[PDB]
């Protein structure tokens, strides 16, 4: 009973520690490593700063309030502490909203995956975000627009040991809509179209990129022959210069064995043309290919890339079942191949593609798409932590006191605790994980 408040104190103290530690680690990693200095990571800094202020200025005094069962920091700090609280929550959802919009234009840009913003313009945005949040949060609280007019609230306002957030319904509705719901709805809508667009960008180039790997330097394939890009054979000759000679010939310049990713895509597309042509000539492969849809045509091409035409024509039973759109039966047979035994992961995705006729097997495989997922998790996690609390806001406007006071406080703390989640989610990123490892004397 009094023992538990020490124990509750310990837990809340660990929460405060976790928020401050992780977010300082995030802020440090971005500031210290030049690799992590992207426009996206500038917003992550704004997001991490808001969470940090929560862990320092907001959460500790909220904890003391609950443990001590009263406000011991006076009326001025109460209004100020309340203003900071609201600001940080407003700033976070606005920043998240900016990231989603930024990511949208980056992915729909001809110059792909980089922002339409210079590093300075991005900073201006961040500053503007904090200012708008400040205007939205600090102004109404210090102007006393939020206050309710009934007596009980007036007692609490006047009382120096009472810090309760009593509000008039006009504020409760308008504030929670402008601060939270509006940037929420935008963020959810916009980023959902970010996902669609990323899913759109999956094609045979990405498929072979994932299944085979893209090499910018001249390398030797398993057979010892010189190759480059996505399994593009340059020459069977043992001389390197000839492979370079062949490469320069195909590319159209002096490469010295190194090409760009886009040049590799030219070569790959160049190869695909030959791969399709050979398939249409092959008597055993043409009927299957004619019958197949575009997606499954890519899966077959993927196999011809790996095995050659002769190898693929070996699956006589699987080919006939594919031709008859008996996908599952074709999958059972393809699983029993030498091909599945040697490279099971690649075979699994190709076979799965044959089953569904979709790209749902080459999904969040690209490093860039995994990054989009991490940002998705950040947004989702925030939504789920704060939405219940913010629903109750509106619920009590309709009909007040519908929900117990301890429940409302608890939901707020689920919202508070969110500030500690983001640094942990960033460990999904390989770059952040490596940045963290260096920073922790590991
Ligand atoms: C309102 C009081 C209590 C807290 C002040 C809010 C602070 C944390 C806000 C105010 C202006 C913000 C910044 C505005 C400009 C940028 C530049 C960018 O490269 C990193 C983030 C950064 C630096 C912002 C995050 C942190 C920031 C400094
Ligand atoms: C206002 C009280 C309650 C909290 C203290 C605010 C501190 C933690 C905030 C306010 C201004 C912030 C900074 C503003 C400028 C940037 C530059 C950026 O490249 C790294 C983070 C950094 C250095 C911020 C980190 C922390 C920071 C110093
Ligand atoms: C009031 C309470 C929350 C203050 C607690 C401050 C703690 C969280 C601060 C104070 C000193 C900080 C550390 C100082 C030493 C380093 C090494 C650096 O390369 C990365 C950050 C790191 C690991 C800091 C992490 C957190 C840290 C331990
Ligand atoms: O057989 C047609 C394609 O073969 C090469 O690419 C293969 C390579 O032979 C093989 O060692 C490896 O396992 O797979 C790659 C592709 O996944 C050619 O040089 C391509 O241009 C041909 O289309
Ligand atoms: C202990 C209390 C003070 N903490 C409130 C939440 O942490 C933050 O709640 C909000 C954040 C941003 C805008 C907001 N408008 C509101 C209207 C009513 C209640 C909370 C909020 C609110
Ligand atoms: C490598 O980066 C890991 C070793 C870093 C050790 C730094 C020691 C920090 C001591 C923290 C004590 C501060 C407590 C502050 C409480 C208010």
């Amino acid at each position: 009973d009094e023992v538990w408040v020490v124990g509750m104190g310990i837990v809340m103290s660990l929460i405060v520690l976790a928020i401050v530690f992780g977010n300082v680690l995030v802020i440090t990693a971005i500031a210290k490593f030049e690799r992590l200095q992207t426009v996206t990571n500038y917003f992550i800094t704004s997001l991490a700063c808001a969470d940090l202020v929560m862990g320092l200025a907001v959460v500790p005094f909220g904890a003391a309030h609950i443990l001590m069962k009263m406000w011991t920091f006076g009326n001025f700090w109460c209004e100020f502490w309340t203003s900071i609280d609201v600001l940080c929550v407003t700033a976070s959802i606005e920043t998240l909203c900016v990231i989603a919009v930024d990511r949208y234009f980056a992915i729909t840009s001809p110059f792909k995956y980089q922002s339409l913003l210079t590093k300075n313009k991005a900073r201006v945005i961040i500053l503007m975000v904090w200012i708008v949040s400040g205007l939205t949060s600090f102004l109404p609280i210090q102007m006393h627009w939020y206050r309710a007019t009934h007596q009980e609230a007036i007692n609490c306002y006047a009382e120096e040991t009472c810090c309760d957030f009593f509000t008039n319904q006009a504020y409760a509705i308008a504030s929670s809509i402008v601060s939270f719901y509006v940037p929420l709805v935008i963020m959810v809508f916009v980023y959902s179209r970010v996902f669609q667009e990323a899913k759109r960008q999956l094609n045979i180039f990405e498929m072979l990129r994932i299944d085979e790997g893209l090499r910018l330097k001249i390398y030797k394939d398993t057979e010892g022959y010189y190759t480059i890009g996505i399994g593009h054979l340059l020459t069977k000759s043992p001389s390197l210069n000839a492979a370079k000679s062949e490469l320069d010939k195909a590319i159209g310049r002096n490469t010295n064995g190194v090409i760009t990713k886009d040049e590799a895509e030219k070569l790959f597309n160049q190869d695909v043309d030959a791969a399709v042509r050979g398939i249409l000539r092959n008597a055993k492969l043409k009927p299957v290919y004619d019958s197949l849809d575009a997606v499954r045509r890519a899966a077959l091409i993927n196999m011809v890339f790996q095995m050659g035409e002769t190898g693929v024509a070996g699956f006589t039973n699987s080919l006939r079942m594919l031709q008859q759109k008996r996908w599952d039966e074709a999958a059972v047979n393809l699983a029993k191949s030498r091909w599945y035994n040697q490279t099971p992961n690649r075979a699994k995705r190709v076979i799965t593609t044959f089953r569904t006729g979709t790209w749902d097997a080459y999904k969040f495989c690209l490093k860039e798409h995994k990054a989009l997922k991490t940002l998705g998790i950040i947004m989702g996690t925030f939504t789920l932590c704060w939405l219940p609390f913010f629903i109750v806001n509106i619920v009590h406007v309709i009909q007040d006191n519908l929900i117990r006071k301890e429940v409302y406080i608890l939901l707020n703390w689920i919202g508070y605790v969110n500030s500690g989640f983001n640094p942990l989610i960033y460990c999904r990123s390989p770059d952040f994980r490596i940045a963290f490892q260096e920073l922790l004397c590991l």
